[PDB]
């Protein structure tokens, strides 16, 4: 099935756990687009509800040159775009470094994947709990050797897309 | 079974394959140190022969902060090797990484098999290592391959993927 990647800037936690909107990091545009294209992701969505942020990201993308990277305002808008491209609603999969008992592995994702997949990646201190609760699935977190697993969102994307590629 | 990572800035290729000395990108410092720490890498070496770069990078590490001995800014691969040899009482296996397939390339699984001592993983900047480093290394890893018409990742993302692959391979 087709795979889409969305980088979301709302609704994130701040250090104090309060809901925030984050600003766009330039390298998240360039780096994740490259990982997306390397592993055959169909489109890369950059989701920010702040018009000023969307205009900053467009300018960066416009000069760095593609219908490939899509700058949009909301997850609802991402879902609508995929339904027009696929004639089917994506499975909504969120990501987190945090433990979730219901979380599935990449292998399990392969077996349960009966339609397009939308992978959600956060910014700042990561998603509020509501995203994790509402998503169709959460992936098991990337862990390494010990307790520390706080990777950049760019590195988390690269790793997950690699694992998805290995598994097929 | 200790793993070390070195980010190198000389000698690198330009777009036309000529030798260049790249400058230290602040995000390579932070982003690769998180990946190394996640996956239990013993030390992260930042290698730049230009004293001005080492100075800038040292300041960035100090401010971004115990674990001040974790990310090591140094001048040459020779210095990296002498440090590991001191820490490990033995010389590491030198493995280079690149997006260009070499006929002699090994897989992670092969790497696991031949790894009887500490491992030093080399990553480049700019447009990658010149052919001399790939010739000089003990081994060169098969590139990360995806869809087939594109594989230009950032070096931060190549480090993440290779460290995950290696971790997983010692769990499977
Ligand atoms: C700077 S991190 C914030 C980390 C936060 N604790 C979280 O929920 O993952 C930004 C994004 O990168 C991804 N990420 C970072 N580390 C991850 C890990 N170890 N496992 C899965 N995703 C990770 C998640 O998508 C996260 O929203
Ligand atoms: C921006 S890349 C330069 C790419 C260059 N064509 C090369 O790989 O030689 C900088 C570093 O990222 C790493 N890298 C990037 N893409 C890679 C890939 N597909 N496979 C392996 N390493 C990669 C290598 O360590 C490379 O030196």
């Amino acid at each position: 099935y087709n795979i889409y990647v969305a980088l979301m800037h709302y609704p994130m936690r701040d250090k104090e756990g309060k809901v925030v909107t984050t600003s766009i990091t330039n390298m998240d545009l360039h780096d994740i687009s490259r990982s997306c294209r390397t592993f055959g992701v169909k489109n890369y969505f950059v989701v920010n509800p702040m018009p000023a942020q969307r205009e900053i990201a467009s300018r960066v993308v416009r000069h760095w040159i593609f219908e490939y990277t899509i700058i949009t305002d909301s997850l609802a808008s991402v879902i609508k775009s995929i339904e027009e491209k696929e004639s089917g609603s994506p499975i909504i999969i969120a990501t987190t470094a945090r433990y979730q008992q219901k979380a599935i592995s990449i292998e399990k994702l392969k077996e349960i994947a009966d339609r397009p997949i939308l992978l959600l990646f956060g910014t700042g201190w990561g998603f509020v709990d509501d995203i994790l609760e509402f998503a169709d699935y959460v992936l098991k977190p990337i862990h390494g050797v010990g307790d520390f697993n706080h990777l950049s969102v760019r590195s988390a994307v690269a790793i997950y897309l690699d694992r998805i590629n290995r598994s097929f």
